[PDB]
């Protein structure tokens, strides 16, 4: 049913306990900021491989910053209490944690910095498909991206995702199985819980980090991959609706997205398949960069040893 | 401490049995909506009397039906359990009462139409200030109110406040007691909390309900009595920063903050105080009406006795 | 097959003898600009109405205007030649008649005043769904309407159907009847070929003309009955998305178009139906006037009797 | 007076054997999209150079699919095509063709998928300015250039060009040679048939692709030359209108305006005349490539010997 | 050559004796604000008559306080410094005075409110066109009219005349008289140194003051005088372009322009010539308030008698 | 009190000499572009080192060129004038020099071709601040940049400094010692009178100049020497607002402002200090450049001996 525990500020504590009342969150839900970040089991090594976490735990520090969350976390506790969490849930097999960091005040919507911070990490089992083809159908929502302007998508803040939710209903509704958001200009910039890359003449294409996205880590992970270890070209510039059409392959990545393929774009199909050539490479290298088998990126991977 | 009783899905709970898990609602939250609903005690009376009751249901059930909340709860079954929560809870004082309603699904951020729809009600004190002379300072923000193309203000969603929060954090931090908004093609919006008035050579301005604000009810009341009673010209449209800097009034309203004079807007001063003589007017009729002491408003108030 | 006559640059022509070649209007089809014009055939009398034959010639004289072609026809010019083709081809039935203007040169498509002006009409046999109940699902458009920046919607140039045309291919590819556009600032259009009306609480709405969209004859026509036969308030402003989803009814208006119900926006459902009580209303007495059967707007009407 | 023959679904006719109805095309015309390609004559070899035929045939069949024409002709069909229509035309000397793609239905304006795929192949003479020093005097235009949420100028539709319309009738009424183009963001875009390049401090300046433009085969072409050939910095980025008046050189560029010079722009003088000196070396370069003159850029061009 | 006198910082003073250094108001000229205000001479009478002095003095008050300068002179002394000037000059003739305050520092341009506030009043002969029948040719701007967002246009601050420079200077050298501005969402503003009205269907229409433009006096009395001397329907609203090239009529309107008739458009005519017959209705009318001949708008007017 | 001379219309007189009338530059003002220029006083070479005076010379053309201001001074002429007046005041220490050009008339706001040019020349006592340790507490404005659109930033116009006014007028009165902007489009532009630096992760980050910024002449020192001295990374690129709060360090660069580090941003503190480490270097850098202690960069410098 439940994981044995949860992290709650500064302790682990069984599951049980951490009991509230309805009325308790609602308002604080409005400040919240939270992270994805993966444990890949590997079964040879008796390990866990939590990817990226110092990345993941220094981003929900500036998101919390942003919100302006009085001090009371650290990086490093953050870190320390995702690895005591999921050695602790004694779950050998891959898991999605979501630290989420909230404001308690004013059981009243509509200031933060006179609110106390909390927190809670979350790790639950969760299934990878990076063994698995498959491709998704997108579409160009109605609804356009957030913007600095008036909720930045560099903050990883949970009321950001009303307007993912916009885009995820008018795509289920209409037929596509997941969405792409334009930006205000009109330019492409994010899924509603991925980054988008798009590969044409031999080239890896992603909207640049002004364009009105989250800063992605697994972007970031896939543009060292692509250059370092496949050669490739990639830029990150503005990118127009309708050259993404054209691409010969597309894909959403994201922590809990993993890699995953587009077949077509507003039923406009990526020439070279659905993975690509290109993406089928990039897909099983970061597999093997998350699994733990392959040294060059040990930098990455944070062991937690379950014996 | 607490008020004695909730509404939850469908009846009246003790508030000690309303207990849930931490890890429960966070997802939910994103596609919650919410209305903001006075109770006023007449102990003249024996009566409370909640303000545009059905006015403020039918709007919340609109803002479910703009979420894509499945169809679960009435108008009807909102006022009536609004009105059962006031009298079981034996408080006889003013109230402020938040019908709260989400979708629970996809422990899931980024389909709203496959979650089931949820609902609780939560009545507890709340003092007025309508018998006291006081005033605001406000400033406009830096930061841009969310529009039709992102997120919809007429819908009342708990992630608009995100929005709210950069402003109210911002006038707070720069020595004011609260913000008013710009609209993204720079035209005056709404507060943080509230909608706004001028008053200008002895007529009312507001922002038309296409600048991107919320469809004030306090605001409906207020055009209403502003006409009717005090015979005053009321202009429902476009309005500049720069006019609003000349204004001879100004106040918020709105259901929690009432009519709430503003003293001066970006240190630009209100000619004729705060409140000024309109200003006064409005509020103190406002405060007959919602009391039960003008018998030409009766039809917006719903009385309910507490013996 | 085909109708007995056309009329082409000031005479009436046997069909057949309207040959030209393939290469001859490509250039030319960018300056183009055109009418929708309906004959109603009334049996009854052996008459034919022209409906609102003069305001739709003037109209064609502006777009003329707008486009630089140089002057050669005249506003009673396109008159008679409408009323002298539609006797002519001896079609005792509804029709719908096309006149589109030209400029041809530069068989060369990047000036248009050095051209010479030329015109055809051409009718052809077109039922009428005045008779008959039925509704649309409408969608709103990913894709924006022109505005006056960059290509003005006052203009009824073919050209302007290019962007149309990503629109209603949208809606069908994605399970719609119609399309609905948004304008650049995110405020409610036009759809593809009509104009579009709300009911909500016994009023009408529509988009204003400065929305950017075409003043659409249907339209005015529509108000007039709505405000003289209905005696209903008719709001043209600013409309929002949003509140287009909470309508009791809506509408398309146009001359092909007629009076078109609409069941729902983005699967939203207009409450009262589709043709909901007032359009059912409005569709009745716009059918009376344009058989030749309500003698109170007679001036609209052009009678070509055909013995 | 006319060619000998024109090439028109999968197959070349005689010119006169072309023949259609004046109605047949106007509807159709919306929906098209079109190539301008040049045959450069070589009188000492017996040949015509076609240059970047496969390049154009590639492009064309990229704005088919994107106004969603159903598959009908290949890129190597539109190649062989040309080819064949040029030398059976047994025309010696420069020619300009123009493929032009459209799809038939609903004779009916405001879905293409539904409509049957055609295309003609029309090649005239024409000549080149490339032995000839001469400039034009631009202005910014008042109308503001088409863009990815209106009408994607990626796409090489007919419908485009009344905007380029717009702004070269303004020019020629207010006494200059041509318009350039601002975006709707304010940045230099493009020409109503050409893209722009600025010179400056020794280096070539041109807005980049996703300033809203054609991807023009031209600029490609200067692009490559004058890196690999004149060893010169090009810069593809954002360009500022105020900037260009200061530019010490500038020129059009495009398949029918080849490199045409600008000698000011709004009445401000390129300093270094027109053509300047590193715009005479590229028009010079550009010259010796197209005419079969230098091996270097032997593959841009396809030789037709026409013996 | 000069005039006798000027005021400056609370007193008149001999022309010859307001010295200053070459140095002194460069600075100050950022923050400076001004009025135009006519005087209008009957000889008959002996009388100098000007024109609404308290509301543009009202003005002046505050475009000061906008600009956020010291509060020093009063409405009551601007309105008696401007007639004690007008008198003590003893020219008995047709004026314009332009009063201008300034605040003066940090001689150094990049805070308002630590400067001290000065202000001087000139008054020079100045002629009317009144009895003339003239007509200017127009052309909106390339060049965008400033906003609330940069440079209210509600504000009379002298900086904001270049932009007006920008526009003005670019219809002279493209063969116009005068340019008129559209807003930054391509509506129509105001010209580059009055407002402007339209004359369609027996109807005036001229852009609503949140559209971006100064609150111009002479548009108020225009308004006034169309709707209670003329009987005429009024419309202040959002302007098109397009609807502007189909005006009957059209004009500017200020205090420096009075009512000056525009023939033309960007070179299209209007209809009913110019001034056409509204216009030269209201030209007449407004000649007769101005010179003290219509005792209706005697309070409009400020007699100076100068014996 | 005063320098013993300035420069003036292409001659050096005596300050008491350059007496004016009130009157005459207030319309000249609205035409004016200026430079600011700083002379770097070394007391053991007995030398002024003016810093890069024929930059600043080239700008001052360039601006005057925009304006529309007819020739009438050269580059060389006001590099001779500046070094000219520096020996002739024989001031021994650093100074601030202000060119100021302007056209006159039209004593009449609202042609500039038709005007005079003129221009002034002021060098005056200024300290440096580059051997003291301070910084600055920034806010972002409520108030916009000026951009292409309305009032060109690459124009070093006087009028700019009235949208200058509002942002410093606002951090003012908000308790911060100076305001960065924000573009229409909410992305980084420029100080009031400065541009900004970003450090993030070992390396700088500015706006592009295409962010709507005057091409500042410290900007480019700046970067020749992070990228030569320091071998660091420099981004000039699209900047976002909240990137710029998590910088760990910031400075303002400019003539009068040297470099001037930022210490927080909307109260969000600078990570590494203020100045921080690379700020600090680049200060020390630039002091040693300016004094003319760097023979590296001595091309920059205009030495004036005054023995
Ligand atoms: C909106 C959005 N964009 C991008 C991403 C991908 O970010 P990351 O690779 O860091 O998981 C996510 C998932 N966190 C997201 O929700
Ligand atoms: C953003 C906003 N605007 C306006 C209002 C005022 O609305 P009402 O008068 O219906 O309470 C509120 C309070 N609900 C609000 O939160
Ligand atoms: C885009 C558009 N808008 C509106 C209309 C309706 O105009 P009318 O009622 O004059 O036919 C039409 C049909 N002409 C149209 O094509
Ligand atoms: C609008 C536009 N832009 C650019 C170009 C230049 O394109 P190309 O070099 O591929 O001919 C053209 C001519 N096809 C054009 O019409
Ligand atoms: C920009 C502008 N707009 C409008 C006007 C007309 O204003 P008024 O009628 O008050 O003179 C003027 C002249 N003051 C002006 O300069
Ligand atoms: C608005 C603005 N921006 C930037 C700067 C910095 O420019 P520079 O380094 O050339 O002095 C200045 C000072 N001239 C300025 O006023
Ligand atoms: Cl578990
Ligand atoms: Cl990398
Ligand atoms: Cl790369
Ligand atoms: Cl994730
Ligand atoms: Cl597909
Ligand atoms: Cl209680
Ligand atoms: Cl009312
Ligand atoms: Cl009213
Ligand atoms: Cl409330
Ligand atoms: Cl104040
Ligand atoms: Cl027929
Ligand atoms: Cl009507
Ligand atoms: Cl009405
Ligand atoms: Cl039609
Ligand atoms: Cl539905
Ligand atoms: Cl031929
Ligand atoms: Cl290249
Ligand atoms: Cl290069
Ligand atoms: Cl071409
Ligand atoms: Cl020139
Ligand atoms: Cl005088
Ligand atoms: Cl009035
Ligand atoms: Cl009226
Ligand atoms: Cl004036
Ligand atoms: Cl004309
Ligand atoms: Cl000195
Ligand atoms: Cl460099
Ligand atoms: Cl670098
Ligand atoms: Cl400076
Ligand atoms: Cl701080």
């Amino acid at each position: 049913e439940n994981p044995k525990y949860l992290w709650w500020n500064h302790r682990i504590i069984p599951w049980e306990e951490a009991t509230v009342h309805l009325t308790d969150y609602w308002w604080a839900s409005v400040t919240a900021v939270f992270e994805g970040i993966r444990g890949y089991w590997n079964n040879a090594e008796g390990e866990m491989y939590i990817f990226r976490l110092e990345d993941h735990a220094r981003r929900l520090e500036q998101s919390m910053q942003l919100i302006r969350m009085p001090k009371e976390f650290t990086v490093d506790e953050i870190c320390q209490a995702t690895i005591d969490l999921v050695r602790a849930n004694d779950y050998r097999g891959d898991v999605y944690i979501m630290p989420l960091a909230y404001a308690v005040g004013n059981k009243a919507f509509s200031v933060v910095g006179d609110r106390t911070t909390e927190m809670f990490i979350y790790s639950r089992p969760a299934v990878s498909r990076l063994e698995e083809d498959f491709s998704l159908h997108a579409c160009y929502s109605s609804w356009t991206r957030i913007n600095e302007r008036v909720l930045p998508p560099r903050i990883k803040a949970l009321a950001n995702y009303r307007n993912s939710q916009l885009a995820s209903s008018e795509a289920a509704m209409n037929g596509y199985d997941t969405a792409l958001f334009l930006n205000p200009e009109g330019k492409v910039a994010e899924g509603t819980g991925s980054c988008v890359f798009f590969v044409r003449k031999g080239k890896l294409i992603t909207p640049d980090i002004t364009s009105g996205i989250l800063e992605s880590i697994t972007r970031d992970t896939v543009i060292h991959l692509a250059r370092e270890v496949l050669g490739l070209e990639v830029e990150e510039r503005v990118v127009d609706r309708t050259e993404t059409y054209l691409a010969d392959e597309a894909f959403l990545c994201g922590t809990h997205a993993e890699i995953t393929p587009i077949a077509s774009i507003d039923r406009h199909e990526m020439k070279h398949g659905a993975p690509g050539p290109i993406t089928r490479q990039l897909r099983d290298i970061y597999r093997e960069v998350v699994y733990g088998r392959d040294f060059r990126y040990r930098n990455w991977l944070t062991p937690v040893g379950m014996g």
